[PDB]
């Protein structure tokens, strides 16, 4: 079984995320998905220098219908966390395109919309870009450097065995930064908020940083083993309007993502991520990315 | 007198255009402009390989005040053409940033917003990107290949003598494409609408192309000389939403631009550009870009 091309690539410079709801018969998504993954291969042959990859992923209700309720045991609608601090905007379909060339991404997105046609109603389209020094617009690194290498990324992100082998669970969440609130904080205070130094990205010891620091919120272990994810997040937005981070993560278990979200949004020990002092999430959704063989078998 | 850095560069991959109105005392724009052009030089030293350039330009009413009425003889508010076919959205300030790296442009745009601060109210911010094969989203080339080379571009765009030497007139106009309507047209009929062949961009002669073809509208002569411009246009937008071409042109005389517009929008010979069946302009403004020496002498 073969993983979809957009899950594991590293160092993408640009991405497009499209979120949409089904219109009408769910079975129309079968042929559209097949056309789209075939389009991706065609684009890869035409634009080898793009290093293009893409993912099509499905929300709970639609995937249960398409799969006859088989597998994807952990999949569910984004449930809201923090009594609303992390809202749910769950849709039926996610298209994630990433590469070294925004212009190729755009062409692929057009081909995706043409393949699904009237079977979908688009609700969100975000264009991500890698910023200077691979930093988040906060000035801290963007959180996607690790894990490095195909081998470890495959271990963290890709289901190993069973009917779902080669698949992955996907989480997307758009954040809106308020850089005016951020820049009122001294850099040392920002570093206690994140849990690493800002310029050199040197980790601050857990015993020396507050429990509300982002790293204390999301660096979680179970029986001494870290709950890791493969992040594909990128900055987005305009300088004079809305901007922030489009957070995107792939994982072989949704459990890892949920545990980090429960910790960040006050549903574990009661503490909340200190990053909420300058940025907030405004979307949230969970999706299942099947293997390429599984998509081809839809019809 | 030195030309602002964003006028002459060729083959930029990305740009940001910001249009803004003045808030409060017009004299605040004096030091702000000096700060911004100095920031641009600093960014150029930080990112030499990005081939960054930028332009600050002023609408008629503001420039007349800042220049004490000297020079800029042709400057005026952008008028409506074709009894509304081309609308007017004249603002006070234009900031144009271009380079090989969208991410560098974003940082320069943030520094621009800091430079002008509360002296401006931002009305528009457009992010342009070079599309595949330097084509407009219609599939035709994007109209910016010629004139090639610094010498010819300088002769076309940069005022040669007098108090304004080193300056340039600027015209910006955002177009919204309906690619569904274009897709209903056969490629031969698209080529008669543009005036050139689509894939090869081979000029179609005047004997065969209609006078309403775009080339027939804008390929104009005066006294044995072509009325040339230096176009910095780029595609913009989202696949599922609004997209098109952000048209941007520099010229040593506003006369050249206005003559082309009078032709396109029906005011010269009653005929209108055939492209209007699939794309329409929704903004429009004229600005004057002073020389760097002239900016430095504002305060
Ligand atoms: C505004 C949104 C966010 C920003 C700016 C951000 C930023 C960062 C930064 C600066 C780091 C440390 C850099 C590094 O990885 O070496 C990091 C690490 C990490 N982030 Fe975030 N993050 C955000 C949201 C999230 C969310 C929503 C999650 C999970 C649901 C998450 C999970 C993680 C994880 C697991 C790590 C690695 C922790 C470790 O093992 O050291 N982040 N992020
Ligand atoms: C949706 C908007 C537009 C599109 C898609 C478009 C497209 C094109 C194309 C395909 C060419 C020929 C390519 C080449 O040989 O370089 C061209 C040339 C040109 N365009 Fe446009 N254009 C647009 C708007 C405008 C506007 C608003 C103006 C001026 C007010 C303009 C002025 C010119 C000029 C002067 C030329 C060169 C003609 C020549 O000397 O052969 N264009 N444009
Ligand atoms: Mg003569």
């Amino acid at each position: 079984s073969q993983v979809q091309s957009g899950i594991l690539p590293e160092h993408c410079r640009a991405a497009i995320w499209i979120e949409a709801n089904l219109k009408g018969d769910v079975n129309a998504l079968r042929e559209a998905s097949k056309i789209f993954v075939d389009n991706v291969a065609t684009f890869q042959a035409k634009f080898p220098d793009a290093k293009l990859g893409a993912v099509v992923a499905f929300g709970n209700n639609v995937w249960r219908q398409l799969s006859g309720g088989e597998g994807a045991d952990e999949l569910k609608d984004f449930p809201v966390y923090g009594k609303g601090l992390a809202p749910s905007t769950q849709y039926d379909l996610l298209i994630h395109i990433l590469s070294a060339r925004h212009e190729v991404n755009f062409s692929v997105a057009q081909a995706a919309l043409a393949a699904f046609g009237d079977a979908i109603d688009v609700k969100e389209e975000i264009h991500g870009f890698r910023w200077v020094e691979e930093r988040d617009l906060s000035g801290f690194v963007d959180g996607t450097e690790n894990p490095a290498g195909e081998e470890t990324r495959r271990e963290v992100a890709v289901i190993k065995d069973g009917v779902d082998a080669g698949g992955s669970y996907v989480f997307v969440q758009r954040w809106e930064h308020n850089l005016k609130q951020l820049n009122r904080m001294s850099v040392p205070d920002q570093e206690m908020m994140i849990g690493r130094t800002k310029d050199a990205n040197e980790e601050i010891d857990g015993d020396e940083r507050p429990v509300t620091s982002h790293l204390s919120r999301v660096d979680l272990k179970e029986d001494g083993k870290g709950l890791k994810i493969v992040a594909q997040s990128l900055p987005y937005g305009t300088a004079s309007g809305t901007h922030g981070l489009y957070f995107c993560a792939y994982c072989a278990r949704l459990y890892n993502i949920e545990q980090q979200l429960l910790s960040m949004f006050g549903d574990t020990d009661g503490k909340r991520d200190a990053m909420l002092r300058f940025t907030k999430p405004v979307t949230g959704g969970y999706y299942f990315a099947p293997s390429l063989e599984r998509i081809q078998a839809l019809g």
